[PDB]
């Protein structure tokens, strides 16, 4: 029980929601491990690993169900365990841990920019692109293509119940990109004139299924129907070692008032019930490629990212256990 | 030589005092009935000439209306038959007058019948998804409910005009458990839907269905889950033309329906707000069409245009010489 | 009604008369004798005797499909004449004539179906069938006798093992036969050129009601793009739909599946279900081979109209 | 008095290998378990004195086991499991001690997992079963029955539609067994599968083997049922242990069985030679008609079969097997 | 028993002098008109059985032909309607000569009309892919172009006889931009095709399309790419029979057509060169058929046969018994 | 440069296309590395490995497009970069690179043979096989299946514009195999009587998509439509790390005169453009299995091959680069 302050410090900002988002929460988690390594006071490697494994577990227990957080820890801890189990000494292990965190933090801060570079490579001149929700990753690809001199127009889906489409519409507008605003229900109607679908992901499963804003599955569906190349822009740390084949239950149910205001809703019978699912699951079959910071991959290669990036394995324990 | 009452109804359909597939159809048929009931012709050919002139006037008020030509076709088809077969003035008038009455009585019972026919498929415990605020569709659900079938209805919001809120309250009104969700939730909740019941603005010669934007998306995901998909629509909503295959928008509605005027002013000039009224659902995504004369395969739409309105590949309309 | 009518109508209610063709011809015959032995002096009085004779037969055993069609064929042509102001003798002539015409056609039905069907079978064709259909088999024997070299995969057709009858019957004519368990239908569809099966009844839309397992076979034939043909007489076409209420067909005695003896060695919580037929969607049937020719499934309603005068908006011919 | 003198392959290995080729031992689980155990013993009793000789002996013991039954699928997988892991330690320059441990440890691990396989499959499969579910099945699969038995034991009320499964009637075995556990059963003829697929919620069946493509080899009729399950969107599951996964492909016939299984001899002798009774043992279900395969290590999509082959048996597009030079 | 005028036409048609879907059926009709203008029959009875042989003659001059028997079926059917109605000779002599003329006329305006109907389904900017060298097909393309429509055509080489070159040059001559590709490129460029417009040698009762080898492959990938596919064909190309589920070729052509005789002589004996003229396209891969009477679904073929040529199930040519 | 002259020669022959063919070029490049490794001037690790990287860069740049070339390099320079990083000494790193090259060369020399063996197991007596273009790999499967006494018949498609079908028909007929020669447009018409589809590939994408002579995708399409088992015979070194699917971009446009003779083309109008795309892309979903020298695999396993064989990954950079 000798965890540096900075670690418990950041573990606080994480459990309290001060720090929000896949990027930031992950980078702050990595940093936590980095400080624990840079400011540790262990006399030998074995005692040191304990502090690392302790600070890792402390950060993980704040939101064990999160996705970007566990991947940040795995990135650092996985490479740390390899070194350790490999016989490395105190100063060697410290080095690996610190350089593993920095490496991760850097990669993450430049994630969106890199995703745009890879995605822009698969966007051609004259392409009409359709997107959903407000995804920075998705948007990054569009701007990058636009700024490449590639003439493109973008159909923005409204994205009820919170209209994230407006934000995307105005934002893409700013960059000078001609935008066409349409309600969610017109996805199919306009897929006929769409050259590329580009959306974001709240998370990706072990099988490459994409968990994104409600309505995302509908669009990929019609895009599959029309053979329109569909891409999902998502950071590697968004890949989750969980499967959606077997569960059958809801991902996240949200406040009914986002749909039908409290003022208006308070006047509806008990017969009426409002359901506002936050996300829906897009099968990997309706997705051609997932764009990450390291490059383009097929959805079913999701498990290879988890293995190669984060060192995850079903038959193995998390790198900070035992 | 058309009677005053025919020009009256004709003007109302033109200036739209009479709207709706049902009212327009029944009124157009009623106009022909009146022309035949009040005509002062004394010769059978002179009379037929009048009928044809009255039809042409009723037909030209709203050329692009669907139920209109069919109301005229129904009556005038049965009339051109009696005529071409050498019937006398008394008989030709009876045929016309009788054909208008049957069509008008039938149109008044249409929704009620469709309700019964659609209900036959709905089983106790079925979860039904709907779209927009189709009177026909709701008729099928309200009927099944009245038969003693415990059913639940998932009502899609239906942007931009929120017609779903109407459908929800109305259904709840009868005491039907309603689950209200946004359009985008269609596929997500399809997995728990037993039947898909939606109305139709018009049916194409191939069984393709024209309806409020989003209808084809729902039908598409319903086929994906192999859910029974029924389209409730009156026979007079079926028309000879083909509407599937092209780009041209069926009907582009004002953008402020989506983004209120008070806001659309704000946005940059390089953002275009498109608001299509309908989309085209391929016949392949519909199992049956619930007509007031019975359930049918979308591909059986051409038969209805034949049996009901005497349609056939003949450049001539029953009222066109 | 006449005396003869009654003694045939009961030979139908008592199933003393079985068979699609046999029943029909008999119902048509009964109507022929009523007109042939009626002492009616008035045409209107004569019409009543016919309707009463038809209604009697009709109610004898609704379930049967050929019955109402035989009656329709005759009565439809009867009512048409009657309404045109036909005299006692004119109508009686029209009826007798229609009855004889239906009967004769029904007698040549299997033969003609065999012929229209054989024309769609090529030399070397491997044919898969199901159950023991007289019509389906007629198509196969006819092709064989035209010199066509065919091989038939005969599905076992549990629970009653009709495949055993079909295998033996086709083989005895010299036709090479491959007998397989019903579960192997998909496995061998890969080597099948054609699928020829019968029908107990055909719905207004071309949906095919036939011995359980049929739909499965048509399903895999569709999957493999194997020309599927249904051999069936016109009087097997029914007005009812399958797109409305879910209509389960007859359930048969369980001991047909598991014998009484064996069944009494089983736990009380095991129920043996034994459906007679299943329904084949009309999109899994390429053509229906009728004695009057070949037609696509969706033309079934045209047969009900021109053949039996049936019509949605109208009444049964012997009603009113 | 020769020293270091010893029999290369231990007697217990040759004894187990004998019982396997004599069918004295049979079953996907028992065989795989017995072959791995054999290697455990070899590693436990080798009188070798240098890692190189031990490895050589190990490969000899493996080869002998592999050749007992080249048509059994679980047998080589047990060998691959243990040997692949032996190869790694050996090539990584481990010494006699280390290597023997890696092997004895792999066999123990593989065996424990096999012993727990049906129960685990039963659990993973139940995650997908809901109270009030109508489950249709085929043949008599212990794995598939474990998913059903397990679901029932979790308080989920289910009804099982049991297909007869001609020609040997395995449905009778499945119906009695499920009924005995208190599960309500509807016995049906194989032909009634499509007819009753409309009231079916889940289709759960077993497997004789899974191909590299995720194709499923099971009792004749399985593909037909799956085909109609797909047509109805009834969630379809195949329960199978990882050691049933095969590196091969499978679009002559898989295996033709005695015609008298279909038509008893006495009746058949009565039939014209003009009729050929064909009795294929299995049919091949395309991965497109299967939603998931229920493994001991979890639920996976059919096309993930190649991953199980690699992660579990170190299989890779190579020319040699772990015990081959 | 028969007029020389008829034989005059029967000879040419039998000796391949008169060739073409339209010219052959047109002349066949014209024939059945002359024998009705130079007849010497006293009673309406000796009259009918006179032309009844006129159809037989022209029928056996080329059974293989498709339009040939339709031309006959058209007049003879309307004639049998009257004769069966025991109508007087002078009333039959009329209905026949009249039917032949209207048919012959409907034919001469067929291509033009198919063009207009088809054009209404082509739109500014449409990239259209075609196959072989169909007059009906080209008429649609030409017409759209003359309505100010900015279209571009992808012409497939169409081996083995290269009809692509004919279609390419001709279309470019009308000033239409053409893209020429090998048949194998059909799928590759379907991704940028909007409409697939092809002709037909014949149409089966089930709406299947029999056309030059390669047509079905194009329709197949058109369906794969949801590209509206239309088949331009005249009513007299529809025939009563079925051609699907068949392994016997509709018509094998000379192998030297693919590999020249001088070149083929060389090739090793164990190499056969097969040259099927046509392939069959399933109705499912065709959206609509553009006839000179309008646009109908493939499966409506059976209605055209009944309507235009009086086809019944238990059929027997009107000129036979 | 500090590379041997033999390496320079081999590269010259490759750059001036004196050596054509995926197999020959790959083998030539691996042998250059072998020659550079056998005649090395070096006396230490970093010098030898460094010059091995210099050589692999030269060979590499002779043809940026070539697929098998980069793979022969990767194959050898991957096992080399691995030994190297394992602190492997000078004298043994050499041994590695030589055994890797020799192994690659041998494996490649037997490639067409082995493909023939693996593919023939999937060929049955009485099979009617359809093919396209002139593939040595595909022809090897049909050849071996015939030599095993299996009674087959091959349906050879013309393959315009260059008529590679004439070569295929003649070649197969020579071995004694019955051949049916048909126009390309006849692929569907005869798919009805085809049992197996066997074709080759110019290259395989990371998604398992097949790049092959124009028309291939059309054949595979109708094959899929008819449930006709489709196999693509192709070497592992033909697997490409990038994506080609979902792009209107042409793979390689060829001389329009291959389609219409010059004498003729000049007589033609200017508003007629003749396009001669060399290839098309066959989606993975239309191909059942890929037959390699290493064995038969599903298309989507393409990425596994790139990993296990040529050490590919997303964190990947050429083994000769850094
Ligand atoms: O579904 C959502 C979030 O919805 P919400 O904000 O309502 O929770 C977005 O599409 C992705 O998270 C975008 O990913 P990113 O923004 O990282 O590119
Ligand atoms: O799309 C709509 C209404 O659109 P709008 O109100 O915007 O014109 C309805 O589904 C059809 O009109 C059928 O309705 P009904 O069954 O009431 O005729
Ligand atoms: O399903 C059956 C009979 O079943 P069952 O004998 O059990 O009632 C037959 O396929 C049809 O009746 C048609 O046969 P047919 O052509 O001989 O009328
Ligand atoms: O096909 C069979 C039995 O065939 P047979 O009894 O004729 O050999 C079973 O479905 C599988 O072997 C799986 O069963 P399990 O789950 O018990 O391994
Ligand atoms: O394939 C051909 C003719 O081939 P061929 O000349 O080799 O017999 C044409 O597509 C049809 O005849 C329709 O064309 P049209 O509209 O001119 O009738
Ligand atoms: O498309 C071609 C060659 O086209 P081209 O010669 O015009 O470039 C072949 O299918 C592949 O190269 C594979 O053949 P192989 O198995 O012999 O390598
Ligand atoms: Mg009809
Ligand atoms: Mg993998």
């Amino acid at each position: 029980m000798a965890v540096v302050k900075e670690v418990l410090e950041i573990a606080e900002k994480i459990k309290n929601m001060e720090i929000r988002g896949a990027g930031k929460i992950a980078r702050s988690a990595a940093y936590a491990l980095q400080l624990q390594a840079e400011k540790s006071k262990a006399t030998n490697v074995d005692e040191f690993w304990k502090e690392m494994k302790q600070a890792a577990k402390i950060l993980f227990e704040t939101r064990p169900t999160a996705v970007s957080l566990p991947n940040a820890l795995r990135y650092v801890m996985h490479r740390g365990k390899i070194a350790y189990s490999s016989g490395a000494d105190l100063e060697q292990l410290r080095f690996v841990i610190i350089n593993a965190a920095k490496e991760f933090i850097h990669n993450s801060e430049k994630a969106l920019e890199r995703i745009g570079e890879f995605g822009a490579k698969r966007i051609e001149d004259g392409d009409v692109i359709m997107t959903h929700c407000h995804s920075k990753a998705a948007i990054s690809v569009m701007k990058t293509a636009w700024e490449q001199g590639k003439d493109i127009k973008v159909i923005v889906t409204e994205t009820r119940p919170k209209w994230q489409g407006k934000i995307t519409a105005k934002e893409l507008a700013s960059y000078g990109i001609p935008v066409i605003y349409v309600v969610d229900s017109a996805a199919r109607h306009y897929m006929k004139m769409t050259d590329k679908v580009v959306m974001g992901a709240d998370s990706i499963t072990v099988n490459g299924a994409v968990i994104n804003k409600i309505g995302t599955a509908l669009i990929a569906l019609t895009a599959k129907e029309h053979r329109v190349w569909t891409m999902i822009a998502a950071e590697t740390y968004k890949f989750h070692p969980e499967t959606m084949l077997g569960q059958l239950v809801e991902i996240e149910m949200r406040d009914p008032t986002e749909v039908i205001p409290e003022d208006e809703l308070k006047t509806w019978p008990k017969n009426i019930e409002v359901w506002n699912p936050a996300f829906d699951v897009t099968p990997p079959e309706y997705v051609d490629v997932i764009i990450t910071e390291r490059g383009i991959i097929p959805p079913y290669a999701a498990i290879d990212i988890l293995r190669e990036e984060f060192g995850w394995a079903l038959k193995y324990t998390e790198p900070w256990e035992d």
